[PDB]
């Protein structure tokens, strides 16, 4: 049986000031990179080992990345960053707050593109604040007209993530490769529902933990033998 | 022109120990940290981006590379890490004190096999402390019982390193691409002495500055136009290439 684990980044410095992060580049919060370590440290007595890794091209998602292959002592694992794992565009609500937009255009929209699995959030304008911020960024200048989303629905996350869990993670899988992904919640939603194969409203309402690790072991066909499993003390994993 | 820039790592947890590392994983020491810090604000200040790294497969140069990246807002850059670009294995010497080897061969005898080019350290014996940590570690789990060394001249660590540069590095300049390389002290000699083409005893009296941002820049050829700059802090500057 293969065995992937999964690893959800931590609080990053916009959440704790409630705004919508997407694709800005926000990174870790003290607590954010402190979980990463306990969740690190959980790896690290569980005694797991990696042969390669994948993560984004986020500050908030690589430095978790970092903080865990230093705990786990792996820190010469083969890295491979991709913007197809990336956090899903918000659009023009990028840089808002979660509170303000919906004391402004009504809890029941917020909702709705928030928990929606098809309804992409308002496009960011090229006046948004961080438009030229996201859009005109290095990081993405071989991507394509349209690649560069200006607001993602889940389901568009999803889209542009497979692709690339196909292409590249898959075959290392199947060469028998202990694989470590450190990324989103709306990237991962996207392995766990492939995987699971969850409906739309299944991952709806799926919140992956943050900073825990999680482990999956897969059949001969990349199928989950079992639910999901979380590492680390009991009164933590209980929390999951 | 193309422009290169290399990065020797800081102080590590044996260098403050005064013992021989080559190819044992110490990590940076917190003056070595702080070391690569300070590098990558230098490279901050100047502006410079670039589009992928190299390092080895060691802590120390790893992190090194970490602190800059961080330091310079470019994580996301692609990063590539190679036993090649090791630091040189110091065979049975590997985790001695250098002042009691000394003591225990002579100065002389010690002089040679750390400034010499291609007098090879006494190799590490099975019965040797650290020959499991190194020998048996899934890093090189992959390289073929003639790669693996069990101890290197600066000739055999340049003899190893090259083919990677030749192969892995000068295809991504060529390509155009900003390269960034974090290694260790001895791999980076052998770029070095490729380049300016320097002879042995030359490279021999090569002492590259640590934690400071090493720039050349190469014609179509790869070959510099102008001698290796260094950037920091005029008295940084000066300060590292004292040591
Ligand atoms: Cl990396």
């Amino acid at each position: 049986a293969y065995k992937l684990v999964l690893i959800r980044h931590g609080e990053s410095a916009w959440n704790l000031e409630n705004r919508f992060s997407g694709w800005y580049d926000a990174d870790l919060s003290p607590a954010g990179h402190e979980e990463a370590k306990r969740g690190g440290q959980a790896l690290r007595d569980a005694g797991y080992e990696f042969d390669i890794c994948f993560t984004s091209v986020q500050k908030r998602a690589i430095r978790t990345l970092w903080t865990v292959l230093d705990a786990i002592d792996q820190m010469w694992l083969p890295v491979v960053r991709t913007w197809r794992l990336n956090e899903r565009h918000y659009g023009g609500l990028t840089g808002l707050n979660k509170a303000e937009t919906a004391a402004k255009h009504g809890e029941a929209q917020v909702k709705i593109w928030r928990r929606s699995y098809d309804v992409p959030p308002p496009p960011m304008e090229p006046d948004h604040p961080f438009y030229s911020n996201i859009s005109k960024d290095r990081r993405y200048a071989d991507l394509t007209e349209d690649q560069l989303p200006s607001c993602e629905s889940l389901k568009d996350t999803i889209a542009r993530a497979l692709p690339f869990w196909n292409e590249e993670i898959v075959p290392q899988i199947k060469e028998g490769k202990r694989v470590l992904i450190a990324a989103h919640g709306n990237s991962l939603r996207g392995i766990v529902k492939h995987l699971e194969g969850l409906s739309e409203e299944a991952i709806m309402e799926l919140n992956l933990p943050t900073g825990i690790p999680i482990v999956y072991e897969l059949d001969k066909n990349l199928k989950p033998i079992k639910p999901m499993q979380f590492l680390g003390d009991e009164e933590t994993v209980r929390k999951a």
